[PDB]
RNA sequence: GUUUUCGGAACUGAGGCCAUGAUUAAGAGGGACGGCCGGGGGCAUUCGUAUUGCGCCGCUAGAGGUGAAAUUCUUGGACCGG
């Protein structure tokens, strides 16, 4: 079920994981990025809008794309980071490190880790006004 | 008798003489000149991601938002990846 690689070596896709505030994608596809193997998010895990982005949906959704991959012959994982971006937050959500952590510990072999976030130069205009978000 | 002379003026042309006649260059100010210097200004040109939208491809049931939610977009493929 995959391709013929001998035991040694290791076949490679890469694994995107969103992490905003609502919630966190895992997203592994193949190297160049075209074609996913397994694309599963924190919402569906927890049927709660609050835990949607709690390391605990996070955590499960690894484990589910790890257990995928591997039923998929993908034994290495190369890791791409990223927030929300833009002109919004720059810091990942708290779902990134228990995904990586849950996907580590579910056998797979890890890659190069890389950071990609959308980094404007000088982007348009923040959605909070002039005096901001007061709550 | 009488036009000169003298006196007075104005208009004057050659001379001699003046120790011939211009204070200083403001820790005032202009204006020059030289090498620079600077997100100063105007015109044109160029690049950078990001955002939004569109086309195609993949897998897709959620995605968004919040203190918690709802309004909102979603198998007439939303969100995510290229
Ligand atoms: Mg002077
Ligand atoms: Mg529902
Ligand atoms: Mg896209």
């Amino acid at each position: 079920l995959g391709p013929q690689v001998a035991e040694g070596e290791n076949v490679f896709g890469v694994c995107h994981i969103f992490a905003s505030f609502n919630d966190t994608f895992v997203h592994v596809t193949d190297l160049s990025g075209k074609e996913t193997i397994c694309r599963v998010t924190g919402g569906m895990k927890v049927k709660a809008d609050r835990d949607e982005s709690s390391p605990y949906a996070a955590m499960l959704a690894a484990q589910d794309v790890a257990q995928r991959c591997k039923e998929l012959g993908i034994t290495a994982l190369h890791i791409k980071l990223r927030a929300t971006g833009g002109n919004r937050t720059k810091t990942p959500g708290p779902g990134a490190q228990s995904a990586l952590r849950a996907l580590a510990r579910s056998g797979m072999k890890i890659g190069r880790i890389e950071d990609v976030t959308p980094i404007p130069s000088d982007s348009t205009r923040r959605k909070g006004g002039r005096r901001g978000r007061r709550l």
